[PDB]
C-alpha cells in the first residue's frame, strides 16, 4: 500500500463585493480531502479514490459532499468511474470559487500511441455548493439531462504545434464540437509565440428540450513570453441568436477571454483582451507574480431592436507562494476585479485567496 496517498487542501476565501445595477463580504474556509490508492499489481490495475469536500462558512457547516472513485488501469490506457473532476474544453470543472465543483461520471483516457490522448466519458450528474442533472447555463433546470457524453483526441503533430478535437453531446438538450490548435513558436532565448485557436460549434441536440441552441465561438490568445514577461492579445467572438453554451453550475467556458467576473460570451458578443504577466523572481523575489488583463465586449444582444449592450473588466492578481519558513508552500491570492457594462450592472471586488495542501502520507 505504499503507493497509497492522502491530502487535506485547505483554501481560505475571502471576498468583498460591491455589485449594483451595496457593499458586501464573505469569508469562508474549504477543506478537499483526497484519498488515493496505488494499484493492484498485475496488467489490469486496480484502485480506489476518495474525494472528502467540506465548505464552512465564516463557524456553520454549510456543504459536505464525499466521492469515491473506482480505477482500473492497463497499460496506456485509464478507467476512472466515479467522482471526478474534468479539465476538458467541452467540460473545465469550475475551482475559481471555495470548493472544485464535481462530477459524477465514468472517464477514460488512453495514450497508447506516442503523441496521441483519446478521451470518452460519460457523466450522470453535477455537484456544487448550490437537485442534479445536468442543462446549459442559464437556462429551465427543469428541463434538465441526466447524461453527458464526451469524447475526444489530442494529437501532438510536433513538440511545438498540437491539435484537438472535442465532442460534448447533453443528451435531448445540445451538443458541442470543438476545434483547438495550439502552436509555440520559439524565437530566442527566453522568448515564444504561443498561439492558442479555438472554435466551437454548438447546436441542439435530440428532443431539445430546452430550445433552439445557436452558438459558433472563435477565440484566440496569442501569448508573447520574454524572460520574466508576458504579453497577451485575444480576440473572442459570438456567433448567432445564443451565448456560448456551458454546463450549468458555473462550469468555466474554455476560452480566450475568460475573466474572474464575466465570461463575455453573451449573445453575439465581440470581445478583445491584453494581459500582461510578470515573474518577480529575477528581482529577487521568487513566489511572487503580477497579472494583469483587461476585455472589452461589444455588440452584446439585447433583443428586440434595443441597443447592444457593452462591458469591461480588469483584473489584477498579485500571488505570492511563501518560500521559507512554517508556512513554506502557502499560496496567497489578492484579485482585484473592476466590472462595468452600459445597460447592466457595475461591479467592484476584492478577494484574498490561501491555498494549502497538507500531505497525509
Amino acid at each position: 500500500l505504499a503507493d497509497s496517498s492522502a491530502h487535506l487542501d485547505l483554501r481560505n476565501f475571502y471576498q468583498l463585493r460591491d455589485y449594483r445595477q451595496s457593499q458586501a463580504g464573505n469569508w469562508s474556509q474549504g477543506f478537499v480531502l483526497r484519498l488515493q490508492s496505488g494499484f493492484t499489481g498485475g496488467p489490469l490495475g486496480f484502485g480506489l479514490d476518495a474525494t472528502g469536500l467540506l465548505g464552512v462558512k465564516l463557524p456553520v457547516d454549510d456543504y459536505s459532499h464525499l466521492g469515491l472513485t473506482a480505477k482500473l488501469r492497463y497499460s496506456q490506457t485509464q478507467l476512472q468511474v466515479g467522482i471526478l473532476m474534468p479539465q476538458l474544453p467541452v467540460a473545465f470543472r469550475d475551482d475559481v470559487r471555495l470548493l472544485p465543483q464535481t462530477f459524477d461520471g465514468a472517464l477514460l483516457t488512453s495514450s497508447e500511441i506516442e503523441g496521441l490522448t483519446l478521451t470518452a466519458g460519460q457523466l450522470w450528474k453535477s455537484r456544487t455548493r448550490e437537485s442534479d442533472d445536468m442543462y446549459i447555463m442559464g437556462r429551465d433546470k427543469a428541463h434538465a439531462s441526466d447524461e453527458f457524453n464526451l469524447a475526444g483526441a489530442t494529437y501532438a503533430f510536433t513538440p511545438r504545434l498540437s491539435a484537438s478535437y472535442y465532442y460534448g453531446q447533453l443528451k435531448d438538450i445540445y451538443r458541442q464540437h470543438y476545434l483547438g490548435l495550439l502552436h509555440t513558436l520559439p524565437l530566442g532565448e527566453g522568448l515564444s509565440l504561443r498561439s492558442d485557436l479555438r472554435y466551437f460549434d454548438s447546436g441542439e441536440d435530440g428532443a431539445a428540450i430546452s430550445g433552439p441552441v445557436d452558438n459558433r465561438n472563435l477565440n484566440a490568445m496569442l501569448t508573447l513570453r520574454a524572460g520574466a514577461h508576458a504579453f497577451g492579445i485575444g480576440v473572442q467572438k459570438m456567433i448567432g441568436n445564443d451565448a456560448f453554451p456551458v454546463l450549468n453550475g458555473y462550469t468555466t467556458p474554455y476560452v480566450a477571454n475568460l475573466m474572474a467576473y464575466q465570461t463575455f460570451t453573451r449573445p453575439q458578443e465581440k470581445s478583445w483582451q491584453l494581459r500582461y504577466d510578470y515573474d518577480f523572481a529575477g528581482l529577487g523575489l521568487p513566489g511572487l507574480n503580477l497579472m494583469t488583463r483587461y476585455v472589452q465586449g461589444r455588440d452584446i444582444d439585447r433583443g428586440a431592436g434595443r441597443a447592444d449592450d457593452s462591458e469591461w473588466e480588469r483584473n489584477t492578481d498579485l500571488s505570492y507562494v511563501i518560500q521559507s519558513g512554517p508556512l513554506k508552500s502557502v499560496a496567497l491570492k489578492w484579485r482585484n476585479i473592476t466590472y462595468r457594462s452600459r445597460y447592466g450592472a457595475d461591479l467592484d471586488e476584492n478577494r484574498f485567496i490561501v491555498n494549502y495542501t497538507l500531505k497525509l502520507w
